[PDB]
């Protein structure tokens, strides 16, 4: 038989191991020849594996690279302008790779050039609330200062945006052992911890969904008109550079001024964590000087797009997509995901050779330039937005398969909650002490839902990965699944070796997943989701699960507003319309489910499948969110304070944010109420797409 | 049999006569009780006629009315401030109606209140080019002046916008016998000509598609948040009032300053047509004073929405829509269209009673508040935009069935060209001297295509009617058809009695269509289009007709650019990408047509029907056009100089408009090229929706 079990059994941990090894021997930096070579290899193998067609889609996008002959670094500069301390020019390469060429040294992609010098202020994680604490409570002024912030908690671009708006003239990012060194485990190469010479790369753009900075709205094709650099989307206006904790120790040890406001501001280094500004009296004339010479350049990138035509509904598209470009070797990020995708393709191609075709078309993507702002996925979706809008059933992402070995981590639309619960009950757990138990049982046990008993946690979709354009801009049902670690508050932080040269094949084979059984579990979850979305006669979405979270989000937003009862009186701020819309959505969803259960008629079915397919679509507002035209989903958006985090009713949330500080409370509360109207309307409108059609 | 002939034969000219009589006995001004009464009657009759459901959809929108106890008028004011001439407070009511109450006196809907006084400048039609001539060539300054403009050529809101941006402090609109009095025919009641006391009402908003000024983007429902009046969309900032040609004679006769630049500036009045500013020396201290006291008020309006459920594709919608509200009696505008719609409904309901159902759902609409800015249609489409987007096959408008009795007038998307040619070859001509001839033959003879031999003219869609939100904002294939007059350059002018109290049932029965045979022909064209769209197994759209006009529009835009060969060299302005996209669209369209001809498979069919249905949709850009977010169609938009006229490649057209006058030619030409990219891309993207789907 050709059913899901046949698909699933054909997947092998050994194949995923081999692919991972193969994809991680050299660096595959976006825009470089070696990543073009690997694109061509993936394209050739997906053809060999059986796909009906496999093409490269290329674009010319703004990327960013250090100057090879003019290295970036930071100095402590004495009063005569002698540079008495220099941060490192590279990370000490790992054993056996100390002769790899073309390892990009640590840098912040899209930093402007500059050599600012001044006094340090230490800003903790550089969160919105950390700047509130500094400026509001401690009355510390970041204007003309160089901020040094620790990585963790939030997306690094938000930190740089927050620093810039506090008036900083430069940002230094470092990894603190508090966030990137787990107690009792050894530094790479002898464990999975970050060495003091290890550095996290990453871009620091604030694109808000735009894709290529130069071509918002439209694919960066051969005839594209490009914005001038000065009108580019999302570029930081101050120099930024990242460092390891040996270098950071050196920069923080001398710091004076005010003490840390409390213990949540202290990392694990044997330094005071003085906020500053500047150094203690003896070194008070010493300054910090950045040297940043990176350049932004329009560079060609390549997505691999494979197509497996559907037997019955070829004009319906289930997309499995993940990136191929890496900072250096990509041993976790992304090749542990890409190797899983390669084996999924192999498996579907095995059944295809035996004469099987999925019911719907499956599209497989190897995205380029994810690391530089989701550029490959976005430009491709901009080019194909009409097809995706009218034909896109679902998008399953496939970045890093593992970031730990503790339990499953799922972020998806409520429309896939049931699909995921059901599939995980059919899969074996690979965890120790759950042999013979389902993945559902181990996941639910290790990662319990905060609201429901005997349910696992599933999180909301924000941004920080290639699903973003499909879900947030286009409104296509999206999901992702990976293995993760226990470490609670380290959620948006990363694993220790994230974006460092130390992220290697050996890292994975030795310390994460020696048997490739977590990878295999992840391939079963991703591939199984895709198989069901692509082959189930009725789309496997439960609209009633959306009704349930909509009420939870309404309760939550209402409780946030209700911290301001006097203003809700004065300005007549009612949530009645939103709760009404949610009630209607619940009732109408329930009736649709009855009909879906209660109908040999392919038109009713497809009509009903179209209703299911367009329900996620219905949450899109074509006017987008305020000042964020590419974030169009009214229920979810990437948090304005942390793009990695999903926020619910983002328009009302931001209208309420820090409202007690607004100068015109009438205008601010009027906007809260505008946003309530927009959300109530959109919920009601999405509900009506599920009513009888005529 | 239940086929199109059965539908068509069931339509009767006598029924349309009776409905017209019934709809035109009292005024039906948007927002008044009598128009709510008529909505309820239409709703009751459409139920009696057989529709599956018939509902009222109501909204609270910004409307505008004169103050009943404080009438609007204009004065010539002497130097002591004595008002020595007063324009009329009402039009002399027609025979037999001189006791009708509730006849709204002439006014410009949405004029702000004011009593400006100053000197006249006469601005011809107040077109963009007439202001160019005045200011550029004649060096006449409209700043602080009261402009008097003649109606005709362009939408009155454009005139008021043009006057406002020339710095005018008030606008006076009048009807000139040159434009509104045909040689050799008698004034109402003894002919169809405009009397000197007759006045054209109409709003003067510049909404650019927004709908209700207070709620752009969202339906003006019960919980809507409304913009403050000061942020309202499209409101004029200077007082405006319209007058008849007796009153205008009085205002123009004394005018001095500069003479008319040429004979195209002279109407038919026995006056000099001096541009001014001000009066000739003897009356040089006399001024013109406006008295405007109209108020803008949020007022409830009612659409009637009737549904005839489809037998096979109930989730596909063919819409026949036209307005019900009138300035006064609406004898032509709109009740001659609305009576045609009523009889179409009756006929489809006749077949429905005999057990027939169309293949697709047909929706029938009686829109409210069209006269005040397409408010009813727009708010309904804003409310239902997700259903319309994913399910809307086509929209057929149904305003005035006749504006003359010479020949057929069709404006539609290229996607309906073939449908229209074929249907008209099957219909009898009602024209004198074409008895036994097809409507196609008489129409083609009287209204030849400028490019093709033995083809009729079909025009492009702009705005100025209820199809606007469906086509320009949403991208649903749209069409309209009516009988019209010969009078060439009187195209966007109107017939003489347009928007005057004199537009009565008797006007029609006596001077336009005594046998109701033009009405009947129009009902056959509108109803027949709807019947085919709703019942043909393959949607009756020919994508190849779009390929043909796209090349014509590209040639045209390119020729406009080529008036500036030096700048096209200097700035490297190439149209290659646009011609390339058009070539691809042509080739891909041709192949799609072959497949459409060449496939018992309902999935391939519907897949193919979805491709046809989404092709118009593909021309929408979700970023909209520059500063006009509700005009989203890239191929067509209402002309920025005349909203009644469709423009092709409007983004490039406006980027090129008056470009030789721009201060930064590099920036202006850079924008031309941006717009070329946007159009080439969108054409290519629409072509790819017609490629094999996988
Ligand atoms: C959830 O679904 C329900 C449908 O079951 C829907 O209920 C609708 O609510 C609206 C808003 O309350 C109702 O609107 C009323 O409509 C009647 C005519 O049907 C009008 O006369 C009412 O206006 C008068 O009263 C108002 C309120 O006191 C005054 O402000 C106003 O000036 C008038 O005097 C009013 O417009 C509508 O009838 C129901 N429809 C039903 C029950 O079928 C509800 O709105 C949905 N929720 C959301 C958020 O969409
Ligand atoms: C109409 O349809 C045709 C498809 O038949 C489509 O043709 C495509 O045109 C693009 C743009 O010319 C071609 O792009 C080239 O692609 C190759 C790889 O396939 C690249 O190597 C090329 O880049 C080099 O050359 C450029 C031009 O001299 C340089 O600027 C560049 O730096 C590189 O050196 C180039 O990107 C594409 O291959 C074809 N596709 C085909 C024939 O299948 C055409 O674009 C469509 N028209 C529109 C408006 O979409
Ligand atoms: C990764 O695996 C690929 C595919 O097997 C290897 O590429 C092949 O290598 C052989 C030997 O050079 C050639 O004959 C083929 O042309 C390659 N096939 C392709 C590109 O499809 C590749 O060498 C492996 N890379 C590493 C680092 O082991
Ligand atoms: C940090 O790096 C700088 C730059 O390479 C070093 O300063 C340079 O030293 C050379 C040789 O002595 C001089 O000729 C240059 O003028 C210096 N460049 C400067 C000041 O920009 C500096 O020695 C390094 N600091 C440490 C502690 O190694
Ligand atoms: C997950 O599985 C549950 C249990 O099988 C599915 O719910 C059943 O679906 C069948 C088929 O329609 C119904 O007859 C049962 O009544 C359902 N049982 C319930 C609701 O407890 C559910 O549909 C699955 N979810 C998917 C496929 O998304
Ligand atoms: C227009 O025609 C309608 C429908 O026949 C007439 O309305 C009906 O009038 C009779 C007599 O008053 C009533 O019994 C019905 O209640 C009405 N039916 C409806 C509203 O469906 C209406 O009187 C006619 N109007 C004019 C001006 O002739
Ligand atoms: C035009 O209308 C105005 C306003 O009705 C007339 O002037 C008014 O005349 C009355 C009675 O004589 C005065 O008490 C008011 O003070 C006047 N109103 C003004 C000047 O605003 C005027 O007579 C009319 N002009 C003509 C020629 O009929
Ligand atoms: C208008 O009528 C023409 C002539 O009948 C239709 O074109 C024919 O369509 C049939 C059925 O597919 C083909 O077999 C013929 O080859 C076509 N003849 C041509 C192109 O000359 C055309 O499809 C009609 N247009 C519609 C229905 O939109
Ligand atoms: C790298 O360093 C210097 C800076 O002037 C110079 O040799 C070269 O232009 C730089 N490369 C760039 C800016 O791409
Ligand atoms: C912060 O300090 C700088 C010093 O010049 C100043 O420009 C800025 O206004 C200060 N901000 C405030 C208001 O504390
Ligand atoms: C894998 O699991 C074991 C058991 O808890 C743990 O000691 C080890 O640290 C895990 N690997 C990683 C990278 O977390
Ligand atoms: C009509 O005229 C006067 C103007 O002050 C007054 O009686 C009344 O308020 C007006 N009505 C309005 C402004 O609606
Ligand atoms: C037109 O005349 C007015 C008179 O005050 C003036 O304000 C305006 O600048 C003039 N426009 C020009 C530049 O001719
Ligand atoms: C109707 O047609 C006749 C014949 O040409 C013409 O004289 C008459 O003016 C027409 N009616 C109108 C309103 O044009
Ligand atoms: N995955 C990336 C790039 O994502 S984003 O910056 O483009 O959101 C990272 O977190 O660095
Ligand atoms: N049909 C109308 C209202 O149209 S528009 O002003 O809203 O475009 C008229 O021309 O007056
Ligand atoms: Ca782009
Ligand atoms: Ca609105
Ligand atoms: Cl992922
Ligand atoms: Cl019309
Ligand atoms: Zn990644
Ligand atoms: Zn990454
Ligand atoms: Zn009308
Ligand atoms: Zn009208």
């Amino acid at each position: 038989k050709h059913n899901m079990k046949a698909f699933l059994d054909e997947l092998k941990a050994e194949n995923i191991k081999k692919f991972l090894y193969n994809f991680t021997q050299i660096p595959h930096l976006a825009g470089t020849e070696q990543n073009f070579q690997l694109a061509k290899q993936i394209q050739s193998q997906w053809k060999e594996f059986g796909l009906d067609s496999v093409e490269l889609a290329h674009y010319d996008v703004l990327l960013s690279y250090p100057n090879k002959t003019h290295p970036n670094y930071i100095s402590i500069i004495n009063e005569d302008g002698n540079e008495i301390f220099n941060t490192s020019l590279f990370e000490p390469p790992p054993p056996g790779y100390e002769n790899v060429s073309d390892i990009v040294p640590p840098f912040s992609a899209f930093s402007p050039q500059g050599m600012p010098e001044g006094d340090l202020v230490y800003v903790n994680y550089a969160r919105t609330e950390d700047f509130f604490k500094l400026e509001r409570d401690m009355k510390i002024n970041c204007s003309g200062k160089i901020v040094i912030a620790r990585y963790g908690k939030v997306f690094r671009g938000n930190k740089v945006k927050n620093a810039q708006l506090a008036g900083a003239k430069g940002v230094i990012l470092y990894s603190d052992p508090a966030d990137y060194f787990a107690p009792g485990v050894k530094s790479y190469p002898d464990g999975w911890n970050l060495p003091g010479g290890g550095v996290q790369r990453g871009n620091i753009l604030n694109l808000n969904g735009a894709g290529d900075p130069l071509t918002p709205g439209y694919p960066a094709n051969e005839y594209a008109y490009r914005r001038g650099i000065a009108e580019a989307v999302g570029l930081p206006s101050i120099p930024v550079h990242p460092i390891g904790y040996y270098d950071a120790q050196k920069l923080l040890e001398k710091m004076g001024g005010s003490a840390p406001p409390d213990s949540s501001w202290r990392g694990s280094l044997k330094v005071p964590y003085n906020v500053g500004p500047g150094f203690t009296g003896n070194f008070s004339t010493q300054k910090v000087k950045m040297h940043i010479h990176s350049t932004n350049e329009v560079t060609r990138i390549y997505n691999v797009i494979g197509t497996l035509r559907g037997a019955v509904e070829p004009d319906r598209y289930v997309i499995l997509g993940g990136h191929r470009d890496s900072w250096v070797f990509g041993g976790i990020d992304p090749q542990s995901g890409a190797a899983v995708v390669h084996e999924i393709v192999r498996s579907f191609g095995t059944l295809k050779k035996e004469g099987w075709r999925p019911r719907r078309t499956i599209l497989f993507a190897s995205w380029d330039a994810e690391e530089f702002g989701l550029l490959g996925s976005t430009e491709w979706a901009e080019e194909n937005s009409r097809l995706l809008q009218e034909r896109g059933v679902a998008y399953i992402n496939a970045d890093s398969s593992i970031e730990g070995n503790y339990t499953l981590r799922v972020d998806c639309t409520p429309l896939m909650y049931s699909l995921v619960h059901n599939l995980t009950k059919e899969l074996k757990s690979p965890d120790e002490g759950f042999e013979g138990k389902s993945l559902y049982e181990s996941w639910t046990k290790k990662s319990p839902s905060p609201e429901f008993s005997g349910m696992p946690r599933i999180s909301k979709l924000g941004s920080g990965n290639d699903f973003e354009v499909f879900f947030q801009r286009l409104g296509i049902a999206s999901g992702r699944a990976r293995y993760t670690k226990n470490w609670e508050t380290n959620k948006f932080s990363g694993y220790p070796l994230y974006h460092s040269v130390y992220e290697t094949y050996e890292l994975v084979e030795k310390f994460y997943d020696p048997m490739f059984k977590y990878h295999l579990t992840v391939a079963q979850v991703r591939g199984g989701m895709v198989f069901e979305l692509a082959n189930s006669i009725v789309l496997p979405f439960d609209c009633r699960d959306y009704a349930v979270v909509l009420r939870k989000y309404a309760d939550k937003i209402y409780s946030i507003s209700m911290k301001h009862p006097q203003e809700m009186k004065t300005y007549s701020v009612s949530f009645d319309s939103l709760f009404s819309a949610v009630k209607n959505f619940t009732e109408i969803a329930s009736k649709f489910s009855e009909r879906l259960q209660d109908f040999s008629n392919p038109i009713v079915l497809r009509m009903m499948n179209d209703q299911l397919m367009f329900l996620e679509r219905a949450f899109i507002d074509p006017l987008g969110l305020p000042d964020r035209p590419f974030y169009r989903h009214v229920i979810y958006a990437p948090s304005s304070h942390n793009k990695y985090a999903g926020e619910s009713f983002p328009g009302i949330y931001d209208a309420l944010f820090d409202i007690e500080s607004k100068v015109d409370p009438s205008k601010a509360w009027g906007e809260v109420k505008r946003q309530i109207y927009v959300a109530a309307f959109t919920v009601q409108a999405a509900a009506e797409t599920l009513s009888e059609v005529a």
